[PDB]
């Protein structure tokens, strides 16, 4: 274990994409910097989510770092969408290439942090009894990083084996000959389920609200195409940075309302055969207008009905009650096809709610299911869950957990008034998961670490967001969300999946590009909306 230093210019919490880049860039900027991370090695989500089928939904060529020309030229992606093992190899490659581990303490969880107004510094404690004095504190602790259990009793009475996809065993788990249940059909359950169906004697899929999924159509990556792309890589990334969604997705200029049914069908059919998430921007108003949205959703529901032979089973898979795209769009690989197998069962817990877990399985309001193993694909305590596990204290002993009890309050998502010198990477109040996260994450890490270099350059030692600019930012974030269909639906974006958590859409929806312009204008004017001393 790397004993962490007693004093540092910048402390970083988290060694996933965000944390490693912050460590890297801070080093280049001549600052002392060190990382604390709970896990035994680097990766973040790609270290933790080792469940079979784990795979990215953003193209390998887009979902990657661009800060290093060498890494761009040297690394060879192999598939349209990178599997978890492949991305963890990439992360390991990058960590090795810049000697990053020497600046990280592993197996160590930060527990508390308190700002000292006398010294303009943070003092940060860990579960190993370490205390670290840092002038700046960068929370790179994730968006989807605290596993959430589902809300029913009897979990600790189950006699069989119990798993969560976000805390998956390090060695392959063997489901051979078993009766297996999976609870949850978001992207984790959609990915892990077809893999388990290949080992288990019987698989029970416990669905509540159906999520919309479209075919991935993964494929080998052409090494022609790659070597070619490599010739203009820095240029291609810059094209992805100047978009709402951080990828080469085509921005459809028309309205899903202006077009005829025939042109609607033909256009959606070509996104469907191509595969991938780009259908989300097929028409400009899919996320803005309920009647627009509904023509798309209805096309997708019919595609779903047509994938499964038994029509009672197919109708059970059709998403109902919320607009298309307002929960995260999922990419599926042999998920729908799966339900055509003899040994796979769709359990509709909308009609038959789960009452309790029992020693032998799952009780709904209609019957009991006997199981040997149970897999929880029940998601995460998103965006705030990880910060809330740490006792973070601002000016006048204000707890972050209390100040944000009605939902997260930030200027630009980057900082919160009352908490000087503290930064969140790609979290609430910013574009975050509504963009290619590597483009969200690089922008934030660049902006924060520039900011810090600006502070040190100019002999300043305290950076704090102006409370009024915060409040105006929060209202702004809420106002632009309320022009979309996003706040209409219960998802983890809204916090609706953690019992008692306030239901407020937590993300900036105006697009990465515009958000980035705003941050650039701010930093240009000497960090307008911050007070520096
Ligand atoms: C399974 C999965 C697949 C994903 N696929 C996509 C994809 O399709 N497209 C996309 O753009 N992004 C996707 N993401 C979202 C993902 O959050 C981002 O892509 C990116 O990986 C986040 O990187 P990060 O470093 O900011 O956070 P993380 O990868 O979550 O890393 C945070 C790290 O901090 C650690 N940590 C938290 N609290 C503490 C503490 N108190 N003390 C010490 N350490 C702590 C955690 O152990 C974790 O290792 C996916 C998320 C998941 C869960
Ligand atoms: N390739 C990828 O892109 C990929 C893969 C995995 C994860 N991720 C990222 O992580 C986010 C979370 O993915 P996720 O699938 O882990 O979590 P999720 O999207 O939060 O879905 C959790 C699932 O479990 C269900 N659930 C929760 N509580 C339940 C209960 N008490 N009873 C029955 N069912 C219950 C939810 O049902 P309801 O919807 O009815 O609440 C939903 O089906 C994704 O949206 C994406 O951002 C990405």
């Amino acid at each position: 274990r790397r004993q962490p230093p007693e004093e540092v210019d910048v402390l970083v919490v988290g060694a996933g994409f965000s944390g490693l880049y912050a460590l890297y860039r801070l080093r280049e900027l001549g600052r002392s910097v060190h990382v604390i991370e709970t896990a035994g090695d680097v990766g973040g989500v790609w270290y933790w989510n080792r469940y079979p089928g784990a795979r990215c939904d953003i193209e390998s060529i887009e979902y990657c770092y661009s800060f290093s020309e060498e890494v761009l030229q040297e690394w060879n992606w192999t598939e349209r969408y990178a599997s978890q093992p492949e991305i963890l190899r990439y992360i390991n490659f990058v960590a090795d290439k810049f000697d990053l581990r020497s600046g990280i303490t592993f197996h160590t969880t930060v527990t508390a942090a308190a700002f000292d107004e006398a010294t303009n510094t943070w003092t940060v404690d860990t579960n190993h009894g370490d205390r670290i004095r840092a002038r700046y504190l960068i929370m790179a602790s994730g968006q989807l990083s605290v596993p959430q259990l589902p809300n029913f009793p009897g979990l600790k009475d189950f006699a069989g084996n119990l798993y969560h996809t976000g805390n998956w065993p390090h060695e392959p788990v063997d489901f051979s000959g078993q009766r297996v249940g999976v609870i949850g059909t978001g992207s984790s359950g959609i990915q892990v389920s077809p893999q388990i169906a290949k080992q288990a004697a019987e698989l029970f899929v416990f669905q509540r609200t159906p999520h919309f999924a479209v075919p991935a159509r993964n494929a080998p990556l052409d090494p022609e195409f790659l070597a070619d792309l490599k010739k203009r890589y820095a240029e291609f990334r810059e094209e992805s940075r100047n978009t709402p969604g951080g990828t080469h997705r085509y921005q459809g200029p028309k309205s899903a309302l202006e077009v005829s049914d025939e042109e609607l069908v033909e256009t959606l059919e070509r996104y469907w055969q191509e595969g991938g998430p780009d259908i989300l921007a097929a028409y400009r108003d899919i996320l803005r207008d309920r009647d627009a949205n509904e023509r798309v959703a209805e096309f997708i529901r019919n595609k779903i009905r047509n994938t499964v032979r038994d029509p009672e089973v197919a109708e059970r898979l059709v998403p109902k009650g919320y607009p298309f795209g307002t929960k995260r769009l999922i990419l599926e690989i042999d998920y729908y096809e799966m339900f055509n197998r003899d040994n796979v069962h769709l359990v509709d817990t909308l009609s038959a709610p789960i009452e309790t877990i029992t020693p032998r399985g799952v009780r709904t309001s209609e019957r009991e299911y006997e199981l040997d193993s149970l897999v929880l694909a029940t998601g995460f305590d998103a965006l705030t869950g990880a910060l809330f596990k740490i006792d973070i204290r601002g000016v006048g002993n204000v707890a972050l957990k209390e100040k944000w009890a009605a939902g997260p309050r930030t200027y630009l998502g980057l900082s919160t008034a009352g908490f000087p010198n503290l930064f969140f990477i790609a979290g609430p109040g910013s574009p975050s998961a509504l963009s290619n996260m590597l483009v969200s994450i690089e922008q934030h890490v660049e902006w924060v670490t520039d900011h810090i270099a600006y502070m040190f350059k100019n002999g300043l030692t305290r950076s704090e967001a102006v409370l009024e600019k915060e409040d105006e930012w929060v209202e702004h974030v809420n106002e632009i969300a309320d022009e979309t269909l996003y706040p209409m639906t219960a998802s983890w974006y809204t916090g609706a999946n953690v019992p008692g958590k306030p239901r407020v859409f937590m993300l900036y929806v105006g697009g990465f590009h515009r958000y980035r312009q705003i941050c650039d204008e701010v930093a240009a004017k000497g960090y307008e909306g911050f007070v520096l001393t």
